[PDB]
């Protein structure tokens, strides 16, 4: 028997196979959880990729800028997994920044449209699905989002950084929420994923900070992370975040 | 002599005198400061505010969301304080939530419309005010903005929190950009003042809600040369509150 | 299959059936762990305790104060799961402050003997454990201190929370030295449990101190390879309080 | 006029011209202020070293282990500043951990009974000393430690770290007292000052990493951020930490 046996489990975020989301759906499935899966414009795409899942799970649609996706978002699951089921567990990996702010593009120049689209996407997004999914979620079920710890400022990340700043107080607040339907709300702050020579430093650091060390190329670390908050192991945690970095974040040097 | 003698700082975020900023201003020129004022809508209001400080001070319109406003700030500030001249300091105490985001209203019902425009006020222009007047400032240099610690959920904020987590973030990426210009980039963190009972109790020495004066001197403080090696930081104006659990 | 299963645990801190311990190993137990226990002064007495969980366990004396004890206690260990065989898991659940650094006491009247004794014991035997323990702990295993949020002051905990925040920053260079054994430490700070009433209401899923369970799961949910990533840190099983203000 | 001008303040941990205490007390007392001083054991040195100062000041002893020391120091201090006159201010530069704890040694090799008089000595003597020193304190004063941000673990430092985490601690709960007094209680976590490979590489970093840069030889701009707290400028700002390091603890690379 696995860890997230006979809970439902909607997950977004899948674009490619190298995506966090693939591989949380791919470790959530390989625990005997029943999954719903969602998608934002390149569908015919993700209907390949997610077939090389270990197992089937219908597809929805979901622009979380799109208010009439959201709207109907309840209902659409509800057909998917069966009338009178319900999810116990939700999976936000979303996140977008216009390349205005974030990379070379010095921080003054990210014009506020880009910066509030990209807010709009990696941060409200948490509360719209939140509030589009929390009335057909069983008590016990656990709401999951990805972070990157935005405590300091660093190179590149740039308004990105501030997304993040705003969707971990965004966590708080949805805990709120959530906690009236006896729901847990928590983001998991993962280490740097691979789905100029600045980037590299960093990513070599985290290696090297990390006590138990940082592979990057390896995003299931993160995937297990996700699905022990997806579980009942976890049960007295919200409105908070787990740090899946290697322990980098602890460590100055 | 004054704290800020000689020293040039623009204070944004006047609307009453009982606005942060006003005490801000009052106590700068108190402390020798030449002012320069910025103002958002109602222009002639806040005329007739500005004139209760106890020193003259040109009054500059500033709509932080007006891209105009923006790129001419700097050519106009250089025309009032004179050219060759630079500010030595910039306050901002500007926020704004429309009351769909903040209040009673849901947490889930705030329309991202009405968010966006107040993350755009409350924080987003923190970054495009030291944008703009970093080029006319001089080194050893101060900016500070207005904070409420957003470390933790509470009712009512809601979304202003969201807002004050955001320039907590920008803060640090401001004092980056303002460190090539040997500028110093900080928040105040000021606990609640009336323009909460649990604040005063949890106050080791004290939080009174109705008297903004101690919050106006730890901003003059940072505008100050006496903590010139803090940046991208926050300093808490509480009374304690935030150090303590009960 | 169970969470643990076929891994061998070291839990230390039984002294009641009311032990934050006593409930860890229980489900440590439910989920097919192997356990070693330890125990400081009343070793009859907690034998007599731990004959109430589900399956049967060695009994080692840990006086973590006893040089002799720390020095001898791989060895004893090794004894007891037979040799070739090693710990995957290590649970430190001892914290021991005098009463005149704790409760009504005040704060200043707490003499440095007193303090050094409850931060020995509360603090540096975090370390001298994981020092025993690390040379006889497999690749992937999980060491787990138990914890009590003490980023803000709070009455009657006093010296305790200084305990607390020297253990929090012992378990980050426990996690140095144990990385160097592709082994994890990390910290579960757990709210007030009945071995506050603020607690629940802040709690956003609420807070119940007559049950010590929730928290159990926590460090067992550490002590699984489904938090392989977290190591020198601290997960918070309090209901969510310390994320909300009020 | 100067920032501190009529206030007394008690300032320790002068051992030579290089310690921060040392900065303090010339730039107090450039500002106006009146001190007391104090020192531990090389007090023939210490007067020395204190005569290189701007202004007069008496020099008492004062080892915070020492258990009379302590209990008389409210007492030697009136005499020092004359009956009837209090102190608005107290400096707290005090630190120490043997090199069993702090450096090379393996942090496991530390024992305890080091670590405890290191942790006596940087931590618990800041309590003792503002409970010797509060009775005789002005509504309207400060105290102020030295302090070296220890929210992660660095290499060398090691339990001096955990000392200085024991101290933030301690901090918080010294003002809940100072408060009835109407006296603030803070820290100053100061970035590194010149008071092996590996220790470069951190004092680099902080430099790098220091939004506005941070110069190792000068103590000065410490000296002046805990005037600030010795002032009045920061009247609501209690239970707290000040950082003077540059900036670089909000900064990850
Ligand atoms: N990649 C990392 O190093 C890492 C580290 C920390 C945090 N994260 C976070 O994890 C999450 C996923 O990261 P990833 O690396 O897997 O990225 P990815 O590019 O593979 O996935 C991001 C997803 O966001 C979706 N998306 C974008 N706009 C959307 C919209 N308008 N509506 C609905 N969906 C939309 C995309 O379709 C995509 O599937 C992000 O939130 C990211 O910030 C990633
Ligand atoms: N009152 C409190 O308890 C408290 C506590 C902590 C922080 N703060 C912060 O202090 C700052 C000022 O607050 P205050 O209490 O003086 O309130 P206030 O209402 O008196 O000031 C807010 C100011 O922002 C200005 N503003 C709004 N939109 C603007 C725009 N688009 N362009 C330019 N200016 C605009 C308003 O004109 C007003 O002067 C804000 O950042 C607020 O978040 C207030
Ligand atoms: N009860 C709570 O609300 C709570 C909350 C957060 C954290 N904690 C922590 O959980 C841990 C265990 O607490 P508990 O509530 O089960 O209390 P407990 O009294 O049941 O356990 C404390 C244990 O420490 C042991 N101990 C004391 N001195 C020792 C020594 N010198 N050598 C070896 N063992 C020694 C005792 O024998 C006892 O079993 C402690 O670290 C405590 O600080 C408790
Ligand atoms: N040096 C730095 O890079 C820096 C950075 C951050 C924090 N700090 C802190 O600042 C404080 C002073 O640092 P410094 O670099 O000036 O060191 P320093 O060596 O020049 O001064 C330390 C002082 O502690 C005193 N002392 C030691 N034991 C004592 C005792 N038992 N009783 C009374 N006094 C005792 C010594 O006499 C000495 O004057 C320390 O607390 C230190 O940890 C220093
Ligand atoms: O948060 C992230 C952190 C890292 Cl180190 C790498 C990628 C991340 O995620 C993103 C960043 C920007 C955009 Cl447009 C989309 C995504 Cl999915
Ligand atoms: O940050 C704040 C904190 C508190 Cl206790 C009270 C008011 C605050 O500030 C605001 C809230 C809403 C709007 Cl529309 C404008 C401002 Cl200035
Ligand atoms: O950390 C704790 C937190 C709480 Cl709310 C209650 C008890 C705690 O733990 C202790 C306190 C004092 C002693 Cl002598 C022993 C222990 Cl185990
Ligand atoms: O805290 C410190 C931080 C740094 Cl970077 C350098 C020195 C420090 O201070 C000390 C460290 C050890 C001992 Cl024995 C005495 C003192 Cl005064």
């Amino acid at each position: 028997t696995g860890l997230l046996d006979g809970k439902r489990i909607l997950v977004s975020g899948i674009i490619t196979d190298s995506s966090i989301a693939f591989h949380i759906a791919r470790v959530a499935q390989e625990q005997g959880a029943q999954l719903v899966l969602t998608g934002f414009d390149r569908l015919r795409l993700i209907q390949r990729i997610t077939d090389r899942l270990p197992a089937k799970a219908p597809l929805l649609e979901l622009d979380v800028q799109n208010e009439e996706h959201l709207a109907s978002l309840a209902g659409r699951v509800t057909e998917a997994i069966g009338a009178g089921n319900k999810l116990d567990g939700v999976v936000h990996s979303i996140g977008f920044m216009p390349q205005t702010g974030m990379g070379i593009n010095p921080f003054f120049d990210a014009p506020y449209a880009d910066v509030s689209k990209g807010i709009h996407i990696s941060a409200y997004s948490y509360a719209s699905m939140a509030k589009a999914l929390l009335p057909i979620m069983n008590p016990g079920g656990s709401i999951v989002g990805m972070d990157f710890d935005p405590s300091r400022a660093m190179p590149a990340y740039n308004w990105m950084t501030v997304a993040k700043s705003a969707l971990e107080s965004v966590n708080r607040f949805v805990a709120r929420e959530a906690g009236k339907y006896g729901v847990r709300s928590n983001l998991v702050a993962a280490g740097p994923i691979r789905t100029g020579a600045q980037i590299q430093l960093l990513e070599e650091g985290w290696d090297q900070r990390a006590p138990i060390g940082w592979n990057m190329k390896d995003a299931t670390p993160v995937a297990k992370t996700v699905c022990a908050l997806l579980s009942d192991w976890l049960p007295a945690t919200t409105g908070d975040i787990i740090y899946a970095d290697g322990g980098a974040h602890t460590q100055l040097l």
